């Protein structure tokens, strides 16, 4: 179980994964209002919040997102997108490590790092301006899917790059790296991660391929379309075959609609 006011924060910082998954967001002009048509992030545009900068897939790039402002709750939101390709990324991705340069014998998935890679610099110049702008405000890097995947690596690099205290919101996120990268992002603190159910996502890459998650784990009990309730969030401190959500089974396609369901429909917008 987990108290109402944590709830409370789960369930609101999804929607601006949500809203990641608009195109309508994440071409947005700067200054325009963060908005889901299909009605899944209604906290969101309750807060105002409006898009600072934005970045777009195209022919070059799956990942897109944002850096909006929420001055209700004095953050500045780095939000990813991943590719919406998941179920073939579940049935036929190939994983590759590298050496991301974040920690003595860290390596992490190739896909993710590479992602992050192609927008950090800007996104690195963007945040010192919007960071700048609202000097009392926390960072938040969220993202849902393969986007939560690039947010994880993308939290980890920023904390090392001037970001020392970015909160990281990862719903139904795959594992994004080894041993050593899994503990040190779980030391730096700070970290929301989500799994549900028997998400097929959140067991790729195998423990068996050397991969590790960050630690805790929030894994949400309650069945798809359900409302969440406090006791239905277990609290899982190592990330070990036979527990939460990895416990439940090798990654199956037929409990592929887990995926979706993390509070919210979170890719209604895609």
């Amino acid at each position: 179980d987990v108290s109402t006011s944590e709830l409370n924060q789960f369930d609101f910082w999804v929607q601006y994964a949500a809203a990641a998954y608009y195109a309508d967001d994440y071409t947005a002009q700067v200054g325009a209002k963060i908005s889901c048509s299909k009605g899944n992030c209604p906290q969101v545009e309750e807060a105002g919040a409006t898009v600072f900068y934005d970045f777009s897939n195209a022919t070059i790039t799956d990942t897109s997102g944002f850096i909006a402002v929420d001055h209700a709750n004095e953050a500045v939101v780095l939000s990813f997108r991943g590719s919406y390709s998941v179920r073939n990324w579940v049935s036929d991705a190939i994983f590759v490590y590298t050496n991301p340069d974040l920690c003595d014998g860290c390596l992490a998935d190739l896909g993710f790092w590479g992602s992050w890679v192609l927008v950090r610099d800007d996104i690195i110049k963007e945040l010192k301006e919007a960071v700048s702008q609202n000097p009392g405000y926390e960072l938040a890097v969220v993202g849902h899917s393969l986007g939560a995947a690039v947010a994880t690596l993308a939290v980890a690099d920023l904390r090392g790059k001037g970001y020392p205290s970015a909160k990281l919101y990862a719903y139904a996120s795959p594992r994004v790296a080894n041993v050593p990268l899994a503990k040190h992002i779980t030391a730096q603190g700070n970290n929301y991660r989500f799994t549900h159910t028997d998400d097929p996502v959140p067991k790729l890459p195998l423990l068996a391929m050397g991969y590790v998650h960050i630690s805790p784990e929030y894994w949400i009990t309650s069945p798809n379309n359900v409302t969440v309730g406090a006791s239905d969030i277990k609290v899982i401190d190592g990330d070990i075959s036979f527990a939460g959500n990895t416990g439940t089974g090798l990654p199956s396609l037929e409990d592929f609609e887990a995926h979706k369901w993390y509070f919210m429909k979170t890719d209604a917008g895609k």
